């Protein structure tokens, strides 16, 4: 297969796979008091150590999730209680119309049981937000209880100016959170450095195990649990800690950071090859999200006119390429563009494994394609 | 060196470990619609049905989540949240004093942040809690949200009466969870012949991988999510499917809960040598929880007069046998009517899968030399 679905999931990373069946090979509870104990504790926070030092955080900072979602429920919902909890005016939440469903849904609920109010940051047709327009719905209301904010967006890979964004809620004196999920081993990330209260992380999503993921916090954030006790990781998340999850991880997170760089290039070329091969091919097709150096690498967005991207996908699919139509996209709704173009739409995304002949395949099938699923979308 | 911790966590099973790594060699969300993806679909779909077909679930009843605290989390906090928000005055949850933190912190945190109101039904020197006590409960509240009672203690062994509670539930109408964790591959659970709600378990108690666990629950009892975003798992946890974990933990189902029986007698003929062995060399000892036919086949729990716990678990760990405490004073043991004092000499050895002759004999040799070491440093710190 030529694998594009990166940006859904990317291989798992060999060294990765393997580091961690040897922790499974070990017995021992890192809360346990004897020997196997001491030594799956010991695994665990040298693990918590490397992904911190790979994050531009300190140890401390890392309370490990079992994935993404997990993450994101834990920051939003645990700071929103933790600051409407403390005073009670405190009940709006400020976010982006572009986010993952993770914080979306999250935030839908808090308003729906938990007597939350939301502010949507207004969206550029670039797929942006920016950090004015968070000065604005900042100084126009007494009542926020956080802020959250992707780092890039999934579908489209716009990069948001998270850093300056930072800066002004610091100013505000309001708790800030950003997903950056699709930022790890792909754009450079530095916890302290940014003003971030918190960030969400996910293993997989740059070769880790699945089922495993880190919320960075900071030491003086309060967060209500979801995951009750006796508070394993810092008092914030229950549950015996997953040693062989949090190596693998590790391995990942150090293999992927420590390659950004390298990385970064050689995707960027065969992207550019893609997105460029793909317009001068195909009539009536546009690039969606940002462009360099406000996207992620790896990743292709088209909107092709006159199809359904259902369709599209199962054609491709049947050709060897595997990719994803993205989601009627929130995101793409959120960028002004409308129902029926949007359903037209492909993300095509790359990662560690990604190599020319996945794009020569992908511009190979894909004239062939489009031309049938338009043929198909006329009646 | 002699493991006999099994009930804090038993070794991976070494055939789960390699079906774990298979899976990870291979490409795909299980959410995808192309290729890979339904290859990743039809192997987590496939474990889900091995899981179900062993715990005698219906496989749409099996949702996936991260763990045994995740799976208690959710049936207590979102089930209340079910209940509450229909009826806002059923807002009591009856429940045991024996359970497990997982059940007792989430409880408690209903209580202190969701106007949740506790009966605590009342336990019995065994570690135990009957079927009429249940009744009572629910005669006398007619604001009862929830029931959660564990099928097995994780401390003193203690088997409780499940199947005969469940009925009780039924009866007036209230859902009932379990926290299974400690029963699978140790007693014959069936979702389907109790009347469960629901019920919890985890990988790692059985030989499975951390960090993945499953809560049991009937098609027809609403539960508000504690995951959103997806919901991938009919829509009651969200989150991307973790097939490698689930695949892992349905091997090990298969293996703990085909070998059941068999298993089963063996960590009997054990469990009673080690508990002989103790009471035999040892003075002012006892066996704490149920006997048999109501007690874990693996667990053995014993107070030590005269020892703190921890100066007892060094020195025994020192001389390669590792064991536990139990907690966290065991809240099990003041609800069994224990005094803290007393309380303070305690210690769990449990048997598992890998358990050998060799581990018992161990712990019988290690242990009249540690004990006396514990008694005596005890003293000359009061002294």
């Amino acid at each position: 297969s030529a694998y594009l679905d990166h940006a859904a999931t990317t291989p798992m990373h060999p060294a990765a796979i393997e580091a961690m069946a040897a922790v499974q090979r070990t017995i021992g509870n890192a809360s346990s008091l004897h020997t196997s104990g001491r030594s799956a504790r010991r695994r665990i926070e040298e693990a918590r150590e490397l992904i911190a030092d790979k994050l531009g955080a300190r140890p401390s900072e890392v309370i490990f999730t079992a994935g993404g979602t997990e993450s994101d429920n834990l920051a939003v919902k645990g700071i929103y209680w933790a600051r409407r909890d403390a005073e009670p005016h405190r009940r709006r939440i400020v976010t982006t119309e572009v986010e993952h469903h993770a914080v979306l849904d999250s935030v839908n609920w808090l308003v729906e049981h938990e007597g939350a109010h939301v502010t949507w940051l207004p969206t550029a047709a670039d797929g942006s937000v920016s950090a004015t327009a968070l000065r604005e719905a900042l100084q126009s209301h007494d009542d926020v209880a956080l802020v959250s904010v992707m780092w890039a967006n999934n579908e489209v890979g716009t990069i948001l100016p998270i850093a300056e964004m930072s800066v002004v809620a610091m100013e505000f004196g309001v708790p800030m959170h950003s997903d950056a999920i699709q930022a790890v081993g792909q754009l450079p990330l530095d916890f302290g450095a940014s003003g971030l209260s918190a960030m969400s992380v996910a293993g997989h999503k740059f070769g880790g195990p699945p089922g495993v993921g880190a919320l960075l916090l900071r030491r003086d954030v309060t967060c209500v649990p979801l995951m009750h006790g006796g508070g394993q990781e810092r008092d914030i998340r229950s549950g015996t800690p997953d040693v062989a999850s949090a190596v693998g991880m590790a391995t990942a997170a150090q293999i992927a950071v420590d390659g950004l760089e390298e990385n970064s290039a050689r995707l960027r070329l065969l992207r550019d090859r893609l997105v460029e091969g793909v317009l001068a091919e195909i009539d009536d097709v546009c690039l969606n999200g940002a462009d360099d150096p406000m996207r992620l690498a790896g990743n292709a967005h088209f909107t092709f006119r006159g199809c359904e991207g259902d369709a599209l996908l199962m054609l491709l699919d049947a050709n060897g390429i595997e990719c994803s139509t993205g989601s009627p996209s929130h995101v793409l709704i959120a960028m002004g563009v409308d129902a029926a173009s949007a359903r037209g739409s492909l993300r095509l995304s790359l990662g560690h494994t990604s190599v020319e002949a996945d794009v020569d395949a992908a511009l190979e099938v894909l004239p062939g394609a489009v031309a049938r699923a338009r043929r198909a979308a006329l009646a």
